């Protein structure tokens, strides 16, 4: 008959919206069940009637009360619906008592999994933008004082000693709407491809803002159970991989910067190898001699590249891809982020300068990707990465000239575009840019693209992990989803065509 104890007030957690304000993780109001075993000692008679409204078996049940029937307090069952609560709570029971607290809901469900992620049964943030920003949307839970007999039996109320403060409102920049198109598309791609996993990442070249981020395999965080770590894989930020042919805009960045090079120079790459030492480059397509610029890349010679690094030298070549945040720190604060891999030397070597430049040695991740193409698209100023929505649009660093920048925004147009080139990646009513190629660990298909290529808007990263149909070429299986996903990009933002007659 005297002693008080302290009992926590749950806050209510912030709640979690696109860009647009649409709901992705809701706190919902529960009643949990909590019981004093000494109480229930007093009426054993009653157990069979308690366990069976828990859903728990009566002798088990029976065993869980007598193994505690000195301590105060066992749970029930937490998060019920308040309906269901209160209907254990008309058994007048003596010994039981409800909880009001909180539990989160996620209304898209598998669709942006990854980067919302998940709290867990104490309503703590574990996994994507419930852990990154944990303390912003968890608030402080607040202290209150009751009074408890020497029996346990709940008596009054002594005083709230703190108030709980909630959590606060995010915004993320992902658009569910844009979310909702590359998650269905990603995941048509993958069944057509007979591919197992994949990634697609969604970018605002001008403000920094991940639109849209999806991995496959995927998972409903209102479930949960029996729950395997592959479809958890946040793959665009986990996974990391040689990005071979898509860097190669990049090294092309550094040729038409040093001075030497123009689009219209011709590299002879006969017969299609190159020998280095013992190494030898080789070209997949090998029918070739003289090729411009632009046909560097439609061919995507690994011979024509290196010799352009060889004349150029490499310190051009790592300095960009480091700039444009290759191998480098993302700074979004997501759980289980890798940063991948971007080799440095004092005296880089022939054979490193080759590899470096038709994307080998070094490591990204689809993020990453996305973020150089970002920076690339943008006129050469890079934005710093934001999973959250960005109204003052921060001041980047021009990595690469606006002239420079926009010659290789034609000349991946023309990649898209001209004769032999990617042509399944072309948007219909729009100019697309972007770089075919593959990733090896069995093949990664790669597409890295941005749209208008006039003006652009929107970057565009597609991994499609091993297709199992026919061909792992990025042309074939990771162009064609890309113009699928950038054509719903463009009209959904009102981005207005550039290739109408
Ligand atoms: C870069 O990642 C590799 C090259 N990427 C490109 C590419 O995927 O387009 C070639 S594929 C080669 C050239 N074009 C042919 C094609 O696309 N079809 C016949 C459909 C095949 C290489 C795979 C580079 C590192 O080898």
């Amino acid at each position: 008959g005297g002693s008080v104890r302290h009992i926590a007030i749950p806050a209510h957690r912030g709640l979690i919206t696109d860009r647009n304000g649409e709901p992705l993780a809701v706190s919902t109001p529960v009643t949990t069940l909590w019981a004093n075993p000494k109480e229930l000692m007093t009426a054993k008679e009653r157990w069979p009637q308690l366990a069976a409204a828990l859903g728990q078996d009566t002798k088990l049940f029976a065993d869980r009360i007598e193994q505690n029937a000195e301590r105060e307090f066992i749970y029930l069952v937490r998060g019920l619906t308040p309906e269901q609560g209160e209907g254990v709570i008309a058994l007048k029971v003596p010994g039981v008592y409800s909880i009001e607290e909180f539990r989160r809901f996620y209304p898209a469900g598998e669709v942006v999994a990854h980067a919302v992620g998940f709290t867990d049964v104490d309503d703590r943030g574990r996994e994507g933008i419930e852990l990154a920003f944990d303390e912003w949307l968890a608030g402080v839970p607040g202290k209150r004082q009751v009074l408890k007999d020497r029996r346990g039996r709940v008596i009054k109320d002594v005083q709230v000693t703190k108030n709980a403060k909630p959590g606060k409102t995010l915004a993320l920049s992902i658009d569910l709407r844009l979310q909702y198109l590359a998650h269905r598309e990603l995941r048509n791609a993958l069944l057509e491809n007979g591919a197992k996993a994949g990634s697609l990442v969604i970018m605002d070249v001008k403000t920094g803002e991940i639109l849209a981020m999806t991995n496959q395999p995927t998972y409903n965080p209102n479930n949960r159970r029996n729950l395997q770590p592959a479809a958890m894989r946040n793959r665009a930020m986990i996974d990391v991989f040689e990005p071979g042919s898509t860097v190669k805009p990049f090294s092309m960045s550094a040729a038409l910067a040093s001075g030497r090079w123009k689009p219209s120079d011709i590299v002879d790459v006969y017969p299609g190898t190159l020998q280095i030492g013992r190494y030898t480059i080789r070209d997949v397509s090998r029918n070739s001699r003289q090729l411009d610029l632009t046909g560097i890349l439609i061919k995507s010679s690994n011979v024509g590249i290196s010799k352009i690094a060889f004349d150029i030298g490499a310190e051009s070549i790592y300095s960009v891809m480091q700039q444009v945040g290759l191998g480098q720190d993302t700074g979004l604060g997501f759980p289980g982020e890798r940063v991948g891999n971007l080799p440095n030397h004092r005296k880089w070597p022939k054979a490193e300068t080759a590899t470096l430049a038709y994307g080998y040695g070094l490591s990204v991740t689809a993020i990453q990707l996305a973020h150089a193409y970002a920076a690339l698209a943008n006129d050469g100023k890079s934005v710093p990465l934001s999973m959250t929505r960005v109204d003052r649009v921060p001041d980047g660093v021009q990595v690469i000239s606006p002239e420079v920048a926009s010659t290789v925004q034609g000349m991946l147009q023309q990649v898209v575009e001209a004769q032999g080139g990617v042509f399944r990646a072309q948007v219909p009513g729009y100019h697309a840019a972007g770089k075919s190629g593959t990733a090896r660990k069995a093949y990664r298909s790669l597409f890295a693209g941005f749209a208008p290529a006039t003006d652009p808007r929107i970057a565009m990263v597609v991994v499609i992990d091993e297709p199992s149909k026919a061909g792992y070429f990025g042309g074939l299986v990771s162009a064609p989803v890309f113009s699928k996903v950038m054509a719903g990009a463009l009209r959904l933002m009102n981005v207005p065509p550039d290739n109408l007659p």
